[PDB]
């Protein structure tokens, strides 16, 4: 088979891919990947031009001539520096975060909106990588997507769940209505679905 | 506010930060960090305007009124899909990867040139149709996953190599003298906080990062 071109948003790509490759070898053993990571907007534009075959992005997503399929829901968690007061709380986070310094990802990341919608000087990182290590060092607190949280990273900060129903995002596969590789696409949505990504609720 | 503003290149930040954060809690346990990851040239401009207190970059680096202090050398390794011929090879990779499809980082990554300048059978392809025809990924993240998917082979910095990703591709050593990069600390020459600086170099030197040789 010949290369599928897949684009994933920044806040998803580094976490989904490792598992997508493994389950892709089950579902499309002979199909190489050509991979793009980028902002939703530049990703939509590139898919519209057929520069890229399918992209993984998140609600809200609506675009003429483009089809999306649900993949999974991914809950958010609050992270805080070691010794932050929320360390005493079980899963006590609603919008008690109005009184805290919160790092939000830069504009262009759909993750700024989805946390903002849950609850100039606004402390802000360009990425999860810089945001998690800023928090680790005590600069402030943030909100991360479940799949961005290493089992092994309670050494760096503390993950404090939201209470009740956590804010979450819906990750989806977007592709052109007129796309003409039905087998590659279908093989792709199955690798993702059989991927075994931790921390999410697959949509079935 | 006690906050030290530190910038690091893309191909360094994700691998050094976690350890650095841990060393830093011994050597400046009250110094919070503002961080930026970016391309070298972007980073230098920020250092110069004082938006950032210091930056982590690699050789070659020379800039007027900027000082650098070496931190470590970091070898490169070839990575190849599962089942690639290089897999039964010894540590055989000289530059006989002029014969292979070689993924390389996009323009703005100093790692593009370091990989190039090592080999030359590879600069040839760039001389050809290069710099857009070239087979490239903007990040080590997309590259590692194209190599693992089947797409091609590549050359990676040691500290990017998960001791537990033999699942995805195969790490092939360069024979004899591995090509390497030199990671260094750069700051303006008359920075007012020599103590902040010195705790940074200290925390990095003691970070215990794997696969590098520290420069003492
Ligand atoms: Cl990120
Ligand atoms: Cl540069």
């Amino acid at each position: 088979e010949g290369a599928f071109k897949l684009g994933l948003i920044f806040t998803v790509a580094p976490y989904l891919l490792p598992k997508l490759i493994v389950s892709l070898r089950r579902t499309a053993p002979k199909m190489p990947l050509m991979l793009e990571e980028n902002y939703t907007h530049t990703l939509t534009e590139s898919l519209k031009r057929g520069d890229v075959d399918a992209i993984i992005v998140a609600e809200p997503f609506q675009e003429p001539g483009i089809v999306t399929e649900p993949l999974y829901d991914e809950p958010f968690f609050v992270i805080v520096p070691k010794g932050h007061s929320f360390e005493e709380l079980d899963a006590v986070s609603p919008r008690m975060l109005g009184e805290e310094q919160v790092l939000l990802l830069t504009e262009g990341n759909c993750m700024r909106d989805q946390v903002l919608s849950s609850c100039t000087n606004t402390l802000q990182g360009s990425s999860i990588n810089t945001i998690r290590h800023m928090v680790a060092s005590g600069l402030a607190i943030s909100v991360l997507p479940a799949t961005a949280l290493t089992e092994n990273d309670h050494m760096l900060f503390s993950i404090i769940p939201f209470e009740g129903t956590p804010p979450s995002r819906r990750v989806v596969l977007a592709y052109r209505r007129n796309f003409v590789r039905p087998k590659a696409l279908s093989a792709m949505k199955a690798a993702i679905m059989q991927s075994q990504l931790h921390g999410v609720s697959f949509i079935c």
